[PDB]
């Protein structure tokens, strides 16, 4: 098929957080049906970043989600043309991070193009002070809206000294495939874990891994 | 034992939404270790409510969580003294509903007291127009913070017409038992499902059922 059991991916990112312009590239391979992936990321302009790389983690891959219970896969289905996503991440201590993304397929390779804008990160806050330690696992709830798909989740960023800092994520995903074609699923949930595997030279180079699984609610119901 | 395989509960609630005062009482039973319960509510003042009863659903019992995979139970352990909770719920279309609660134990029966404040529900909104149809299943994330517990989730309220209204839940769970007495757990999640079983006389009487199950993330972790 178009989406094989193993996929390479290539990424290019550009953006400005608190006015510091920057640019990244990455290369990754994953298993789309397993829901596993790995990215090796290079900060190729504006390094070293004056802020925690972790606020960029969730912007480096929806094709790599294990869809199970015959849950229609909005993302896999929209190939070959691809899909886009855009998101607002609202941190509880001021910072807002806006991301827009295009996803495509050239030469059997997945091609991501990402723009980022981060504003209002307090200068003494744990993001600008580089005091974060990766993300906790999370659940995103997905529901049909306006022909596209909407996503919502709360994320917990781990802190130095223990304790977490929370942010809220509103995501929107739109397919580039003709509408009539693909089945949009009902309401569903994606459990994910995003781990930093390796970093070198103050986060100039980062390795990330993600595992992700789609599920209905496994619980019994009186309705 | 203080929390037995069966437990009865009783509740009293005061509050104001969009200026309109009201009072509820309820009573029910459940199986605390099996994570199940059923509560029968009577609106006793300000009936029948000008807003949808759905926005009060989650204010009517953290003691009835089936803590699986040997996760320490902050809620059951706080006994006999009991625990409080406070919560802000923020709807994506205006309204904010904010709540205080005391869970204490009096003669083997669980006694809840709840205060309620809602503002900015727009008149044309599905809440004041009463065009909601219950809640979708939900995942809450819980993380320890400031000598207590904190919870976060996003919820979907089903709407007449299809489609959903989203809201964000920020919670704080403080226990009244002295501090090092308790084994406070790490970061974890609750898969909750809350369902209307029965309504009567335009939501003047409401039967409500909940199934909640605590879990760790069951995804592999490369760390």
């Amino acid at each position: 098929e178009l989406i094989k059991e193993n996929m390479h991916m290539k990424l290019y990112m550009e953006g400005t957080v608190n006015n510091h312009h920057f640019k990244c590239t990455s290369e990754g391979e994953g298993k789309p049906y397993e829901g596993t992936q790995t990215m090796r990321i290079k900060v190729v302009e504006g390094g070293p970043l004056p802020f925690a790389f972790d606020i960029l983690a969730t912007s480096f891959s929806k094709t790599f989600i294990n869809h199970t219970q015959g849950i229609p896969d909005f993302f896999k289905q929209s190939f070959p043309e691809g899909f886009t996503w855009e998101r607002v991440t609202t941190y509880e201590d001021g910072g807002v991070l806006t991301a827009t993304q295009d996803t495509s397929l050239q030469d059997g390779c997945l091609i991501y193009n990402v723009k980022i804008r981060g504003v209002n990160f307090t200068s003494n806050g744990p993001v600008m002070q580089k005091k974060t330690l990766g993300w906790e696992a999370s659940t995103e709830m997905l529901y049909p809206a306006d022909g596209g798909l909407e996503g919502r989740s709360d994320e917990a960023l781990k802190l130095v000294g223990g304790g977490h800092l929370i942010c809220n994520l509103k995501s929107t995903y739109r397919s580039k495939k003709p509408a009539k074609n693909l089945k949009v699923p009902g309401v569903y949930y994606v459990d994910r874990r995003l781990e930093r595997i390796k970093e070198a030279d103050k986060e100039t180079y980062v390795e990330q891994h993600e595992v992700a699984v789609a599920r209905y609610c496994d619980l019994p119901s009186k309705l």
